[PDB]
């Protein structure tokens, strides 16, 4: 029945590590046979500010401007911008979407925020019953795989930055597992600039190898015990 | 000292809830005798994107471009947009930074994210080495004012979302600490369009009331025991 993944990309620079494990991303699931689509969201200069701009003819209360409110009510009345819209379409018709981005700021750089931000809105991702196991997304999984400027051995409990999951919590549960996405282990690329070359070579080559398997994976419990607990 | 407050506030609706805590904070500030300035991020249609756009010297590496790398040295060499360095001149004058936002996706709206990016560069907020107690706005106090959609009880370990202290460690850590910053306690005003009309008048009155003696208050220990216990 074939599989749809959307690559939602967020780097400046498409020689760098993360255009590198995009690339692979597209290289191997392309050779799979999946239908892939990436949303490269500098390229789209893609707008990250939650406006009024988001939502076209006129407002549910124009003298008082609530983006959640205003931006469900344009969901239900198919009045959103069309940046987000053609987002949407491209994360209904994902079976995976993964988000590849350098770690800013122990979270995602501000263009992909202003991404999940507008493009996940209520009615669309989650409302009132369908959030977390129950979210307008089930079914669906997402994936991070960030790069850091940290060795892995800063990013340890007791190490300076502390665990990997403590950042995680927000993007993997606050926001995915909330609507509804059955999230799979982070892909960590822990610190390519301080090389080597072949060590970088071997971290492009072992995210390709695992997306040969990705479709054999279960989630991650996304819990806050998976994520700071013992 | 007096002292230099910067408000970093991030709303869109001068009416919202946000505005009224941000405006009591710069009412009481100002009835103290203290220094006051407000970065309005959406009035101003801060630049939020992290891009080539933001350095306009001859850059260090044009064939690759490293939006850190770039960054710092356009910091030492001055040439970074002067969006960013009018931002900088009110950090580097400030004793004390509030940032008033809406939480969005357990963190901050994208524009403030993108503010964070942009701002604090390395040279300027960091060196490397130079971070968490060594950062180079040691000596400032920080202090987040974040509103929510979920209630108190909604953020508590055994509450849907988990404790409330999870969401801020990349915030308060990962970043305010990371430059130096000595954090003050956040201040969460929970629920405020599920409260009634005098549970809200009675969040902006504890806020104000609170900075009648911010002066006074120890910081937090910023640290993964006080995060995540226990
Ligand atoms: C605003 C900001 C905030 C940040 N916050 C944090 C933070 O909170 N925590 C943290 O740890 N880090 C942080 N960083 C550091 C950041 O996460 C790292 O800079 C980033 O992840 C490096 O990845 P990259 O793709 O840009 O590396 P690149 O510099 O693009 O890649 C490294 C090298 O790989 C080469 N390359 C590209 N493809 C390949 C390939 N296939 N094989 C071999 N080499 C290849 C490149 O040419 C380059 O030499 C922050 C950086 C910025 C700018
Ligand atoms: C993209 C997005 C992501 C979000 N993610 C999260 C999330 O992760 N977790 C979560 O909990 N929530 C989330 N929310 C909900 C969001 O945090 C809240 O909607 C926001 O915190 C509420 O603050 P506000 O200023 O917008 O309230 P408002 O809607 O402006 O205010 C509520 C009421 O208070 C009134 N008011 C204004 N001033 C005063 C005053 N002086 N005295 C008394 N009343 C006053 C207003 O008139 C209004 O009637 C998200 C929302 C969006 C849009
Ligand atoms: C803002 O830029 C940041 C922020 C960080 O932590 C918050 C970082 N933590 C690290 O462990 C290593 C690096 C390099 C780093 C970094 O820049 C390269
Ligand atoms: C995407 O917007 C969000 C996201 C959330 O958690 C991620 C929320 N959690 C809550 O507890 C309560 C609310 C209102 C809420 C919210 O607004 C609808
Ligand atoms: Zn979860
Ligand atoms: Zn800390």
């Amino acid at each position: 029945a074939g599989k749809k993944v959307l690559i939602v990309y967020a780097h400046q620079e498409p020689k760098s590590f993360n255009g590198s494990l995009k690339n692979v991303a597209v290289d191997e699931l392309s050779r799979q046979g999946c239908t892939v689509t990436v949303s490269d969201l500098y390229a789209m200069n893609f707008e990250p500010r939650a406006t009024d701009k988001d939502i076209t003819g006129t407002l549910s209360n124009p003298e008082v401007f609530n983006y959640g409110v205003e931006t469900h009510e344009a969901y239900k009345q198919r009045s959103l911008a069309s940046d987000i819209t053609d987002e949407q379409k491209k994360v209904r018709e994902a079976d995976l979407v993964i988000f590849q981005f350098p770690l800013y700021w122990f979270s995602v750089p501000a263009i992909l925020k202003g991404w999940m931000d507008r493009v996940l809105c209520q009615g669309f991702a989650f409302d009132i019953p369908g959030f977390y196991d129950s979210g307008l997304l089930q079914g669906k999984l997402a994936l991070l795989s960030v790069t850091t400027g940290g060795t892995a051995e800063m990013y340890t409990k007791t190490g300076v930055n502390g665990d990997s999951r403590y950042f995680l919590w927000p993007l993997q549960h606050g926001t995915l597992h909330f609507c509804g996405f059955k999230v799979l282990a982070p892909q960590i690329s822990f610190a390519p600039e301080i090389a080597s070359e072949e060590e970088r070579k071997g971290m492009v080559a072992a995210w390709s190898q695992r997306l040969q398997t990705i479709w054999k994976e279960e989630p991650i419990p996304c819990t806050a015990h998976w994520h700071f607990g013992q």
